[PDB]
């Protein structure tokens, strides 16, 4: 079961409905969350009339969740943001394939626009937004040894004033459902019908459909995709609690009771949660006051456990044991693999330092994979395809270095390379990035053509 939850934010209420739902009706007892910033239930033993009474609905509709940037730098500017990915997501509530939109706040890339259909890139000026920057066409799905199928970046479109956001999102929409290749599938996405028609085609009848022209995109830079664990200072006297999340699985541990910790937290939390696309937790808007109350509560139930730069910045789908498409163990392998990384950075001297690290339990990738700087794709049990070269910011699709190799061999790539990065790098200069210069991968450049060697 998966719940149409536009932004992530979620009412303390309506997380106490779910956490109950969870730990009775449901085979596993957890709360997983997604990196579309929503949550699932494994193995339902119905479940829309307990969401419907909090005011929730689980989503033949080809839309999925509307991502929306969690924890702004500027936090003023997360309301409006909020709002319209809400707007949006009504407006297109009820197409060839599914379609993924995401209103993003520079400079964070959390919910890495590059893996959706439409994007939304706010621009502000004096603590307002204006409009927003569109691209179109980012998708990772690619089938293994398919040729015709690839993972793809998103296309600056151009710029819109904030009145016509709505006719823009469903002129893409309605020209990518009628454009849409009609009988295969795998190439049914807004990514292959843009690289059939080409992006000015494309843009042109968008243009004409919405009413409008596009201005020149307006500048934006993304600095990272991290979420900010720990405190941050929010808006007025209010604070915001990132909880970094293994694998966004929230159940009782021996020792660590983070679903009852949870729960605690939501009972005495002002404001509400923030389901973040790093499949994280934000307790959002708690007032200085309640900062050492709430701190007090997620420090005993495990959920503030320090871990290392580089576990905070890797991810994993879920794959096993529940999902019937997988190849590879995904989030059942993160932790323990990512225990052995810490070590290679330790060893290297850099233990403070990250590299966007995740892994997809197959092809349809889901964990993310093609847009990290070093990515493992499932091709099956033990064995994945090591892909290298994306960057920190997610703008580069990893071009595949070693296929359908086991962990040990993964490990032995991996504690060289990151050796030569420790030694060789340039001042700040990431992983993804000293791979492509070192020579060590060729880039992808044009992922349609040159994905593939
Ligand atoms: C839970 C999640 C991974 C995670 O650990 O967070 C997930 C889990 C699954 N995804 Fe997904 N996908 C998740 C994000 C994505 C992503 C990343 C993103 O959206 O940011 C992608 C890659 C980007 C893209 O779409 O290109 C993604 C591409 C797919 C695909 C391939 C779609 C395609 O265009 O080819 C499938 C398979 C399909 O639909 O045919 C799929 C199918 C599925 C299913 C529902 C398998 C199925 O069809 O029965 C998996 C459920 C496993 C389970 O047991 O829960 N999922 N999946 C995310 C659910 C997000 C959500 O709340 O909606
Ligand atoms: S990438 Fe494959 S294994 Fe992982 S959750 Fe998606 S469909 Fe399942
Ligand atoms: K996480």
């Amino acid at each position: 079961l998966r719940c149409r939850l536009p932004g992530g934010v979620i009412t303390t209420k309506q997380w106490q409905a779910i956490d109950k739902f969870a730990g009775e009706n449901t085979i596993y007892g957890s709360i997983r969350l997604t990196n579309r910033q929503t949550f699932q239930f494994h193995g339902i033993l119905p479940v829309h009339q307990m969401l419907h009474s909090v005011g929730l609905d689980a989503l033949n509709d080809m839309n999925r969740n509307v991502l929306c940037t969690s924890n702004p730098y500027e936090s003023q500017l997360h309301a409006e943001a909020y709002e319209w990915a809400k707007k949006i997501s009504e407006h297109l509530l009820p197409l060839p394939r599914k379609f993924k939109t995401t209103v993003v706040i520079p400079p964070q890339n959390d919910i890495d626009l590059h893996a959706n259909d439409m994007n939304f890139v706010a621009i502000a000026e004096n603590g307002k937004l204006v409009g927003f920057n569109l691209l179109v066409g980012g998708g990772l799905s690619i089938e293994h040894g398919n040729k015709k199928t690839y993972a793809r970046t998103a296309s600056e479109f151009g710029y819109l004033p904030l009145e016509h956001t709505l006719a823009v999102a469903e002129a893409v929409v309605t020209t990518q459902r009628d454009w849409g290749n009609r009988t295969d599938r795998k190439n049914a996405k807004t990514k292959y019908t843009l690289e059939r028609v080409g992006v000015e085609t494309f843009k042109a009848e968008v243009e004409r459909r919405a009413g409008i022209k596009f201005e020149p995109i307006r500048p934006y830079e993304f600095t990272g995709r991290g979420d900010r664990i720990g405190w941050v200072k929010g808006i007025d006297d209010n604070w915001h609690l990132t909880l970094f999340i293994e694998n966004g699985r929230i159940l009782d541990y021996p020792a660590r009771p983070l679903k009852t910790g949870l729960l605690e937290i939501a009972k005495i939390h002002k404001g509400d949660f923030r389901i973040t696309a790093n499949q994280n937790l934000i307790i959002a808007g708690v007032p200085e006051s309640e900062k050492a109350k709430i701190e007090k509560i997620a420090k005993e139930s495990g959920l503030m456990n320090a871990v290392t730069p580089q576990r905070e910045n890797s991810m994993a789908c879920v794959s096993f044991p529940t999902c019937p498409l997988a190849m590879a163990e995904a989030e059942r392998f993160l932790p323990s693999f990512i225990d052995n990384i810490d070590n290679l950075m330790a060893k290297h001297g850099v233990s403070d330092e990250h590299i966007v690290m995740r892994v997809t339990g197959c092809p349809n990738g889901c964990g993310r994979a093609m847009l990290a700087e070093v990515g493992l794709v499932g091709k099956a049990p033990g064995r994945y395809n090591l892909h290298l070269g994306g960057n920190r910011i997610g703008t580069r699709i990893p071009r595949m270095y070693k296929e359908n190799i086991t962990e040990p061999e993964i490990l032995a790539s991996l504690d060289e390379l990151i050796g030569r990065w420790a030694k060789e790098r340039e001042a700040g200069e990431g992983f993804g990035d000293f791979t492509v210069r070192a020579g060590i991968i060729r880039p992808v450049l044009d992922p349609a053509r040159d994905l593939w060697d």
